């Protein structure tokens, strides 16, 4: 009733973990380590599963520090009640594609990962490393009523037929 | 009161469906065939209205399908209640614009089509057609307080001014 | 109970204002005068600061006006309950960076800006004007329980494991 049940899909799975007692989010590890090149799409396993009871919806979004300072995207996952599968991390890298080589990729800080064995890799590459925070699941409580199908709305509101209005 | 007043504009226009009964959202469905070329973006007309109650905002967003396999980015609207004019799909075709020329639009399942007509389009375009699916309403409740300007909070909080950190 | 604490942190912040009293966000002004180049990416102070109850996220968004009609792209801010700091607008101007010049920004609205001093910039770069309407704050409650590892769920759901869906 306080509690939301978590399950636990394989070893490289991580516990989600509140950083503040009054933060709105779990953190979200990564499972996997990956390279996304620049424009490459994946869907990145945490190897965790969850069940968010009827009347709620799970946001997997994207954490501050990691949209801010690269180019990774996260597409907000809206997570259904009742889901039981392993949640996957809808992610972009968003660098363009400019033909540039450079020896370094980039870790989720935007640092520069210096390695022994030198290797050639696309300008704008990052690797995730397994047990990498990159994510962040909120819970929201959510209204599904009935539709009812209506020729005219029962109010004439201040706002009306205004939208995609100018600054 | 557990009920959404629904206005269909147009013979192109479809009641929004909810696949699963605890699922968080409702299906919107394109009322418009387009085709988007890399980096076009455009507002997709659903030719449906609808009357979101005070006290809850809907957040018109992407499915995990679309949003994972194609290109095709759906910026999340704030749906505001009142608003009853026709719901707008904020979209970009965010392949990259490389110049190369192909025979095959792709959906948003990202297949290529295949046209008994042969015609060439920009490497990365899609098609929707009317009647796909290509978003989903959630509805959310908000808090919509005044604001009263002060000049230093009424507690101290554990994270204070920290934000943006690192992994 | 019914109030949000706001704290202007410096001259150029504005205090947050509703457009509608019925509408769901509180409009959010740039205290800063900044241009972004294409692929440019920042994070902008509004110089305002606010103290979200326990019980309570902010999402700190897009206007529709602003994403639909630029490349300018706000990633959503998810605003923890106690923090006291200055709040980021998270941006990237993804217009691609294709070498093309021209004499002209454009505004949030995507009009050329005409100047008397006449310059050269990238094309697709934007000029964002201090105290400009960029952004918007939308708070909603969320549910923030203990989280039990399980190795099954305690019900059998009507979606089970299934994600990622097609059309
Ligand atoms: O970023 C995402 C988005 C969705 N899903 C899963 C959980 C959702 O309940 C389900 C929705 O799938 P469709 O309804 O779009 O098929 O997919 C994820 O794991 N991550
Ligand atoms: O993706 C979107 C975003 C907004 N709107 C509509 C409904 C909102 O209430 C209204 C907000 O317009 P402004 O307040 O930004 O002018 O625009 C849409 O139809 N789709
Ligand atoms: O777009 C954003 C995103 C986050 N934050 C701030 C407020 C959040 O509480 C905090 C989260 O920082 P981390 O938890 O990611 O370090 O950063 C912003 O000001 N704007
Ligand atoms: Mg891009
Ligand atoms: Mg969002």
């Amino acid at each position: 009733t306080n509690t939301l049940q978590v399950k636990l899909l394989s070893k490289n799975a991580r516990m989600p973990e509140r950083n503040h007692k009054t933060d709105a989010g779990y953190d979200i590890f990564s499972a996997e380590t990956v390279v996304l090149e620049p424009q490459e799409k994946a869907v990145i396993k945490t190897d965790v599963a969850v069940s968010i009871p009827e009347g709620y919806v799970g946001l997997l979004t994207s954490r501050s520090g990691v949209s801010s300072k690269t180019h990774l995207v996260i597409e907000t996952g809206k997570i259904d009640a009742g889901y039981h599968g392993n949640l996957g991390i809808n992610i972009k890298n968003d660098h363009e594609d400019d033909k540039m080589q450079t020896i370094f990729l980039r870790n989720i800080d935007n640092e520069k990962i210096f390695e022994k064995e030198r290797h050639l890799y696309k300008l704008g590459s990052y690797r995730i490393e397994k047990g990498e925070r990159i994510a962040q699941l909120v819970i929201v409580p959510i209204w599904t009523p009935e539709l009812k199908q209506v020729e005219e709305f029962e109010s004439v509101s201040e706002r009306g037929e205004k939208g995609f209005g100018s600054s």
